[PDB]
RNA sequence: AACCCCUACCAACUGGUCGGGGUUUGAAACCAAAGACGACUCGUCCCACAG
């Protein structure tokens, strides 16, 4: 009932607080509800509340915009079925103790749900600390991992890490580990000399006058120890703690040195300096024209920018937030002025019939017209009209008809911002703007509802409060609104314009060449050497301008090598199979002139009557056809005075296809392997939080005995046992016999026809007692459904622990992403990046385990050689760590059920 | 869309039917914010320019 307005809590106490639309300063608890009560905290009839059936329902109605729209009745009763809603994992008590430690005696369901986004904030953290991980180690080059755990933290400064010798008693005198922190510091210093430096610009590199020039190494370095702290944080499940406690990203304050701070501090103060001083000077670029469009004094208008642009913020006298706008969709209708003169017209309602007039009346205005629109625009209810709205609206605004032709501190500094938001922008430095948006909008809006239950809590007579440990989250809108700040300037500027040979010859073998390295040494010198090795005059440096602006500073190829090797990358997009498609799949975009047509148009000609299946075709063999030798014959192109210009732009639209194609496989690749990520992760998790449950369960040998041991433990009785299993049998046996007995009470009585005891539902129903009595001893709400349960029985007789824990291994490393340019050529037919992804996870556990498996998975692995495609038996059985959540299992095994977006396909 | 919980009718109940609910299940409640997703034209990669 989300479209009538019902955000209603369930258990608080002994009493049902229904709580409705938050965020607009008022209605933060409409109905309560004791017993059959029907009262009312606030006043105004938001909706009606009245007990349907009077037995397990509440009906809800509404007056206008907010209609059932035919044959339809809300109903929703909590306490119906009697003690407080368990959690399905079972779990609930122990995360409250964890995190609210003396909570309200367990008779509350908002802690529960202020936890489970405590849990999605860290597994999209640890997603995404694993991604930048992956980046770090293969922008590195070297074999060790330099990230992972077992190297250097946050626990030792640059100063007690350059020099350990002077420092022996900060590492307790031991002579092994002054011997590591040596290595490391060889390690970092063999990192410092890589000219691969400049991909990560933004964290390594600072810019002044017209060139980059490397900060110093404390900088680097207490940037390291970040990210190899948060990727020890965020594998700080299987080990209580060591070092790094599980509370350390929220302690940081406490555990961090001043050096990290100052650090943190220095690139929040620098990228704030650079934004200011952008919107002082850039300004003339729109308030030239605002000026003219609702716009009569350079400073009225002007304080609308920076927090607008830069900050994506309201903060106006009235309750509106980021999540509570109108996107508006550009208006359906150049686009940056009228952006804002929209965006100026609705805020006047805010401002100028704010509280400074309206709060001696009811309302001045209509009832806070925005509010009132986003209302009306809440009927998530048949969605496929929320778009009508939108047009109503814009014929409303028409009345403006503005849209003819169309200085102090704002922004806080290092020191009022807190360390986790000053980290999460340190962290996205090292990714691409999608997973960039992709995590800020998660972590917003997480932090958003965090601070929302916080603030209903009080009122709904839940006095719970977060331990010492956990503290942090007391100040969740405050790190909601750093976030929306970080996340309205973290995409402004990826690479260097200090472009080395390195990265030329990067470019090079991404483009396509077979030449040595002596070779390649050769041709990027080339770029910027005459024919007596002096450096080339102004004007001579077309064709290093050109690759630069084509190849290097493209971010979908920063993605690529982030991510990727470039002749790894080259040999990918050779297959022909894959890249139509890709480009096959982008022409399906169509039924939302075309893009096919745009690119056969821009990188192949005007010809005309070609079918879009031939143009996929050409633009396949012009992309698998894809060599440097082509621009290198070619150099005249540094000629652009409108004769080569054609071709010049020729090369660039093929260049930018090329990269777009790869681009999108990579990203593809690393979002599906992103997710058994999360799901490990939560395997992990869950298992600790098991252990800290009271049952039977090895954290250490989780990896050994296989990952499945949370499947094991909350599948009920362990029959993994010869000696257990005729025990087993007979007390299922026994219980299944009384439960026969027993069964003749109720409306089963009807089991007295079906009865013929030689081979009938006797004893089937015999046999399936049986099962659902071992059904019965689960540990979980997943587990203890019958069918689930024989399914979770089923695939752990046939399980292979090792297997798992070598998936499991290779799911963290990417693996995939490292090999898919060994595996991608030995495919029959790519149906999808999902079975793409499994094929070559099972190609590459067949390469580690062909010859030392046996069994069932020998079997499925001659399958795969022989099918040359995915096994979904061999999946399901790799997806048994997942067993104790079944929508988990089901998503991750099924791929139907993977991707929401392809959903409709299936 | 998978899963879970519901009043009415059947049904070992590891089946279903009209409908509702789930931020307390899976990337995963409304509005927004991302993503699948590549573009179009006007402040982001236009070269009047930049090693
Ligand atoms: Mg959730």
């Amino acid at each position: 009932a989300k479209g009538m307005g019902v955000k209603s809590t369930l258990v608080s106490g002994s009493k049902v607080y229904m709580t409705t639309f938050a965020e607009g300063s008022d209605a933060r608890l409409e109905k309560i509800v004791e017993g059959d009560s029907i009262r009312s905290v606030n006043e105004g009839e938001a909706f009606s509340a009245e007990m349907a059936d009077k037995n397990a329902g509440y009906k809800i109605g509404n007056a206008k915009f907010s209609h059932p729209k035919g044959y339809a009745v809300v109903a929703n009763n909590p306490l119906y079925t009697g003690p407080v809603q368990q959690d399905m994992l079972g779990l609930k008590e122990t995360l409250e103790k964890r995190y609210f430690g003396e909570s309200a005696d367990g008779n509350d369901n908002i802690c529960i749900q202020v936890i489970h986004n405590i849990l999605d904030i860290e597994k999209i953290l640890a997603e995404y600390i694993t991604n930048a991980a992956y980046a770090v180690n293969n922008i590195s080059g070297l074999d060790k991992d330099i990230i992972g755990f077992g190297k250097f933290s946050t626990v030792y400064t640059y100063d007690e890490f350059k020099d350990p010798e002077h420092h022996r008693a900060a590492f307790n005198n031991n002579d092994k580990l002054i011997n590591a922190i040596k290595a490391q510091y060889d390690e970092f210093d063999n990192f410092l000399d890589n000219p691969r430096l400049g991909y990560f610009g933004q964290a390594f590199f600072s810019k002044e006058g017209r060139n980059y020039i490397i900060n110093y190494g404390n900088e680097c370095y207490d940037i390291l120890a970040l990210l190899s702290g948060l990727a020890h944080w965020v594998v700080a499940n299987n080990e209580e703690e060591s070092r790094i406690s599980r509370t350390w990203l929220y302690n940081l304050d406490k555990n961090l040195d001043n050096e990290y701070i100052s650090t943190l501090n220095y690139l929040y103060d620098r990228i704030t300096n650079e934004l200011t001083n952008s919107f002082s000077k850039n300004s003339a670029a729109n308030v030239n024209y605002i000026a003219e469009t609702l716009g009569i004094n350079p400073a009225e208008f002007a304080e609308q920018y920076f927090r607008f642009s830069i900050m994506k913020e309201q903060k106006n006298l009235g309750f509106n937030i980021t999540k509570l706008r109108e996107v508006m969709l550009d208006r359906k209708d150049v686009y940056t002025m009228m952006d804002f003169v929209i965006y100026r017209y609705y805020i006047e309602e805010d401002a100028k019939v704010a509280a400074a007039n309206k709060s001696l009346p009811d309302n001045e205005k209509s009832l806070s017209e925005k509010d009132i629109f986003v209302i009306n625009l809440r009927g998530s209810f048949n969605d496929d009209q929320k778009d009508a709205l939108y047009y109503d609206e814009a014929n409303r605004i028409w009345r403006k008809l503005e849209n003819i032709m169309h200085l102090p501190r704002i922004l806080p500094a290092g020191r009022d911002v807190s360390a986790f938001s000053k980290l999460m922008y340190a962290l996205t430095m090292f990714l691409d703007g999608k997973e960039i948006n992709d995590l800020l909008t998660t972590l917003i809006n997480k932090f958003d509802n965090i601070q929302s239950f916080l603030k209903v809590m009080p009122l709904i007579g839940v006095n719970a409060k977060f331990v010492e440990e956990y503290a942090f989250f007391k100040d969740s809108a405050k790190i909601a609104d750093e976030l929306r700040l970080i996340k309205s300037f973290a995409r402004m500027g990826e690479p260097i314009a200090d472009a080395r040979r390195a990265m030329y010859i990067d470019a090079i073998r991404i483009l396509g060449t077979n030449l040595s390295y002596d070779e390649l040494k050769a041709l990027a010198d080339t770029f910027s050497l005459d024919e007596n090795g002096n450096k080339l005059k102004k004007g001579k440096h077309g064709m290093r301008n050109f690759i630069i602006n084509n190849v290097i500073s493209n971010k979908r190829f920063h993605y690529l090598i982030r991510y990727g090797d470039p002749a790894h990358l080259h040999e990918i997009a050779k297959n022909e199979a894959v890249v139509k498609f890709v480009l096959g799949r982008i022409a399906d975009i169509q039924k939302k002139k075309n893009q096919i047509d745009r690119y056969y148009e821009t990188c192949i000609g005007k010809d005309k009557g070609k079918s879009v299946s031939e143009k996929v075709d050409a633009l396949t063999k012009i992309i698998t056809g894809m060599n440097y030798d082509q621009f290198d014959k070619k150099r005249s192109v540094i000629e652009d005075t409108g004769r080569e210009n054609a071709e010049r732009e020729k090369f660039k639209k093929i260049i930018s296809l090329y990269l777009t194609v790869i681009y999108h496989i990579l990203k593809n690749i690393v979002n599906i392997n992103a997710r058994y990520v999360i799901g490990f992760h939560c395997v992990e998790r869950d298992a600790q939080l098991y252990k800290e449950k009271g049952y039977d369960i090895n954290l250490k040998k989780l990896e050994e005995k296989g990952f499945s041991s949370v499947t094991k433990l909350c599948a009920g009785i362990d029959e993994t046992a010869p000696d257990k299993r005729k025990d087993v049998e007979k007390e299922m046996a026994e219980r299944a016999k009384e439960s026969i007995d027993s069964l003749e009470s109720a409306n089963p009585k009807l089991y007295a026809n079906y009865i013929k005891y030689s081979d009938e539902k006797k004893a089937e129903e015999f046999t399936r007692q049986i099962n659902r009595e071992k059904a019965k001893t689960a540990l979980n709400a997943y587990l203890r459904n019958t069918k689930w349960n024989v399914i979770i029985r089923e695939d752990l007789l046939r399980i292979d622990n090792k297997t798992c824990t070598l998936f499991a291994n290779k799911a963290v490393a990417l693996e995939v992403a490292r090999y898919v340019h060994a595996y991608i050529n030995d495919i029959a037919e790519v149906n999808s990046y999902f079975q793409l992804y499994h094929y070559i996870m099972q190609r590459i556990i067949m390469n580690e385990r062909y010859e030392k498996s046996s069994g069932k998975v020998s079997e499925y692995f001659d399958a795969v050689n022989d099918e040359k495609k995915y096994n979904d038996r061999l999946l399901k059985l790799l997806c048994v760590p997942f067993g104790y959540c079944i929508p988990r299992f089901k998503n991750l095994s099924i791929e139907a059920l993977f991707d929401r977006n392809e959903a409709a396909k299936f």
